[PDB]
């Protein structure tokens, strides 16, 4: 993000997260019309709406969702926006802990 008030072209960017292993997740990220949203994984890879992937899904407005996370899961995601306007990009971690959250 540049210096201002507007920032870039994200009204809303992902932060750390922190979830169990097994449970639904999301990313808040919120993405302007007429942009290409997509998700890169720690792994080397990135995914996008038209992905078809079952846990990684890319909402409409551009919020990452998984079905269940794996403790292989586990790192860094980032965001990246391309409008004809402008070009941004967000990162955020995801915690995966094998087990509820009860004793």
């Amino acid at each position: 993000g540049s210096s201002g008030s507007s920032g870039p072209f994200i009204m809303d960017a992902p932060r750390d997260l922190n979830i169990s292993e097994g449970r639904m997740a999301e990313l808040k990220c919120r993405t302007p019309p007429m942009s290409s949203v997509k998700w890169l994984l720690p792994n080397g890879t990135v995914l996008s709406h038209a992905s078809r992937h079952p846990r990684i899904s890319v909402l409409n407005d551009g919020t990452l969702n998984f079905s269940h996370v794996l403790l292989s899961d586990t790192g860094v995601y980032t965001c990246m926006v391309t409008n004809v306007a402008g070009n941004s990009n967000a990162s955020a971690y995801l915690n995966v802990s094998s087990g509820p959250s009860s004793g």
